[PDB]
């Protein structure tokens, strides 16, 4: 006799764990336990993790209310889970989303000069040298410091909060709340600087003197800034990070992605959607008695949508474990999420990650692992999967 099935399954990100495909064709909704000891529903097929976020009636808000089975403990306040809704409800939608898209003038250019510039000074340490820690993410450092308006200097004091910010535990974390205040503290603070007028946080600064919107909390704007950087930072650093590894897993495609550049944007979207970047499925609470597949959802239950579990669908992707720069429906894979919360910054997201492919294989086109696959190091009990070392050669 043994226990019900635990999640998750592997923190390792270079490989689908098998027992994906097995639930997959025989209990595409299970129940399981999480780390902090509750039961919930685990949803693993195309077809019922899409009914899952296209039906508002799961709910993300709730799934912070007291005594709610968790998936893992908070490492914000309760409301912060309802972000995108007190944005929206303050009038600042529209004001944010055109903030963080990449047209901003300048942007790609900075992008493509920052990568240039990161990847020369690791040829010139020489090899070997740490994919991650000196190129993935301090580029998506420098990028959401100057999406946000905020000196590219601040970028590593905030940046240090995210190995703790972002983690899934089952208790929780007394530093996360040290972290969390002191990150406020600092957006606060940017939204008095009057040298801040460019980006996000300047635009926020400009709305924050406006009459119409007088009523809106500087709590409001201070957590904007906080949120989207940790958010945007650690899910394209850690995207970027293991989409290096499925192109250096695949010389083929990475040397004919070097000699034919214009396929880069059908390779990063095959990338996104062989993505195990995502530690745990997304967290939804059912408001109402749902039935999904076989089973009815009762209110106040958790359900787990699996974004790995629809991405390799195979009734939906054939041949899923396959990159094919072909596929007729190649948008439609669940990396972003869908619905209602469908990530804000996908646009941004995928130009972080095509001019990255493209700086690194025009620098470094022999890029390939300095040790076996099997020594990465993968981080556990975390929100994202990621090496804690992607050491090269090339
Ligand atoms: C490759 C990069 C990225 C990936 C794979 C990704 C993935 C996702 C996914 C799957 C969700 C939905 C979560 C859910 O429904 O529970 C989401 C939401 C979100 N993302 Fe992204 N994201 C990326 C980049 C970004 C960037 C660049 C930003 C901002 C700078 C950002 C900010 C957000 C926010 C604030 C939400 C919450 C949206 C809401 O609650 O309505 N993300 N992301
Ligand atoms: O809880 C939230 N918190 C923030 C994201 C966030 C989480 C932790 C943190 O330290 C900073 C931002 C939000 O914008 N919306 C929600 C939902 C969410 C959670 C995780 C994630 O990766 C994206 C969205």
């Amino acid at each position: 006799a043994t226990v019900l099935l635990e999640v998750p399954f592997s923190a390792r990100g270079d490989r689908i764990p098998d027992a994906v495909a097995e639930l997959r064709t025989r209990e595409p909704i299970r129940k399981v336990r999480t780390i902090t000891g509750a039961e919930a529903w685990l949803v693993s097929s195309y077809a019922l993790c899409t009914q899952v976020l296209e039906d508002r009636r799961f709910s993300m808000k709730e799934t912070a209310a007291a005594g709610a089975p968790r998936l893992n403990a908070l490492t914000v306040p309760p409301e912060v889970v309802n972000n995108m809704g007190n944005i929206a409800d303050a009038g600042l939608r529209k004001a944010v989303m055109k903030a963080i898209t990449p047209k901003a003038p300048g942007l790609e250019q900075f992008l493509r000069d920052t990568a240039n510039s990161l990847l020369d000074n690791l040829i010139t340490e020489g090899a070997p040298a740490d994919l991650r820690n000196d190129f993935a993410d301090p580029l998506a450092t420098a990028l959401h410091c100057k999406v946000l308006g905020i000196p590219q200097e601040d970028g590593p004091k905030l940046f240090r909060s995210l190995s703790i910010a972002f983690m899934s535990s089952a208790d929780p974390i007394p530093a996360a709340k040290i972290n969390w205040d002191r990150d406020i503290e600092y957006m606060a603070g940017i939204l008095e600087n009057p040298n801040i007028t460019t980006g996000l946080m300047g635009e926020l600064s400009r709305l924050r003197k406006d009459p119409a919107y007088s009523h809106v909390s500087d709590e409001l704007f201070a957590t904007i800034g906080v949120t989207f950087f940790g958010a945007g930072v650690i899910s394209t650093g850690s995207f970027l990070t293991t989409a290096l590894i499925s192109l250096i897993q695949r010389p083929q495609l990475r040397n004919l992605l070097h000699e034919k550049p214009e396929l880069i944007p059908a390779g990063v979207e095959e990338l996104l959607r062989i993505n195990l970047s995502f530690a745990d499925g997304l967290p939804r609470l059912a408001t109402a008695d749902i039935q999904v597949g076989d089973v009815l959802v009762r209110k106040g239950e958790l359900v787990l949508v699996l974004l790995e579990g629809a991405n390799f669908d195979p009734e939906h992707f054939p041949n899923p474990g396959s990159i094919e720069l072909d596929r007729p429906n190649p948008t439609s894979h669940l990396a972003f999420g869908r619905g209602q919360h469908f990530c804000p910054g996908s646009a941004l997201g995928r130009r972080h990650a095509q001019i990255g492919i493209e700086a690194l294989l025009k620098k470094m086109p022999g890029v390939d692992l300095a040790v076996p696959i099997d020594q990465l190091v993968w981080r556990t009990r975390f929100q994202r999967r990621i090496p804690e070392r992607l050491p090269v050669l090339w």
